[PDB]
Parts: C-alpha cells; sequence; structure tokens
DNA sequence: CTGTGCTCA
C-alpha cells in the first residue's frame, strides 16, 4: 500500500503546479464558477451542502482542482473533508482510501489530457 | 478488485 502511494506521489508532484493549498481556494474562490463546486473549494461546506454521497463529493472536487492543473496529493489530503469516511474508517484505513481514490481520479484526468 | 464514484463514447 505505502509503495503505491510512493509511486503516485512522485508522478503527481512532477505534474503538480507546485503551489501550496492556500493558492487553490484563493484562485478558485475569486473566479465565478458554479456555486456548488465553489462552496466545497472555499471550504465553506462539504458533501453536506448538496447531500451527495461522501465518496462522490470527494471524487468531483478532486477531479475539478486537477483541471486547474493542481495534482500534488499533499494538498488532496489537506483539503480532504473531515466529515468523510476518511475520519475514522473503522473497517478501513485512510491511506487505503486515499491511494485508491487518487489512483483512479489521476488515471481519468491524465488520460483526458494525454497527447 | 477493495466503499464506490465521470464527462466523453
Ligand atoms: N445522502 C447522503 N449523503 C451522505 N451521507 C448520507 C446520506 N444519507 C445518509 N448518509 C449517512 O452517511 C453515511 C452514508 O450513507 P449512504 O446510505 O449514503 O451510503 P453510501 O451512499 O453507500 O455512501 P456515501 O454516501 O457515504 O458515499 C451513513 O452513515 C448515513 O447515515
Ligand atoms: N455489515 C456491515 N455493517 C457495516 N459496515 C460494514 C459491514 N460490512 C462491511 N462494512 C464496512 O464498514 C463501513 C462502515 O464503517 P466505517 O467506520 O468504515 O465508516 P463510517 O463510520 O461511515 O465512517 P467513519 O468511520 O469515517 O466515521 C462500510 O462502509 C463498509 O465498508
Ligand atoms: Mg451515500
Ligand atoms: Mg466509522
Amino acid at each position: 500500500t505505502v509503495v503505491e502511494f510512493e509511486e503516485l506521489r512522485k508522478e503527481l508532484v512532477k505534474r503538480d503546479s507546485g503551489k501550496p493549498v492556500e493558492k487553490i481556494k484563493e484562485e478558485i474562490c475569486t473566479k465565478s464558477p458554479p456555486k456548488l463546486i465553489k462552496e466545497i473549494i472555499c471550504e465553506n461546506k462539504t458533501y453536506a451542502d448538496v447531500n451527495i454521497d461522501r465518496s462522490r463529493g470527494d471524487w468531483h472536487v478532486i477531479l475539478y482542482l486537477m483541471k486547474h492543473g493542481v495534482t500534488d496529493p499533499d494538498k488532496i489530503l489537506e483539503l480532504l473533508p473531515r466529515d468523510s469516511k476518511a475520519k475514522e474508517n473503522e473497517k478501513w484505513n485512510t491511506q487505503k482510501y486515499f491511494v485508491i481514490t487518487l489512483s483512479k481520479a489521476w488515471s481519468v484526468v491524465k488520460k483526458y489530457l494525454e497527447a
């Protein structure tokens, strides 16, 4: 598991914009995107705003900030909502969820921007 | 594969 994070975090950081997380919400919240994705990125709410599934709320937000070119997982973990299953995961592990979700989300974005 | 998630084949 830890080796799967190690190979992802190397490819994600080499594709990252190199900006700290404070720039992610600062550059998105000053724009005029739909209020739904804006409410999540500006950290004002989470999946509870739209009553969406906790996994889908983290899925749509991770893909969106990847369209802005941000890719580094250290920011994915920092913005990760504390109301998610990543809070306690009594039958799970937070790193298992984080490795699976970013592996899938990154695969979908990088294949969308491939050339 | 794992709890499943998209947008787009
Ligand atoms: N619409 C909802 N969105 C988010 N959480 C919900 C919702 N309805 C109930 N919950 C609560 O949050 C957890 C998820 O319930 P739900 O039945 O939505 O499961 P799920 O759709 O398989 O997973 P998740 O929505 O957590 O990705 C449960 O503890 C439940 O009590
Ligand atoms: N019979 C079961 N009843 C409940 N959960 C089960 C069962 N079998 C497997 N599970 C796993 O346990 C999970 C629910 O407990 P878990 O503590 O992991 O989540 P949570 O309590 O909703 O989130 P958090 O622990 O972050 O608050 C389910 O999503 C599922 O993956
Ligand atoms: Mg749900
Ligand atoms: Mg729990």
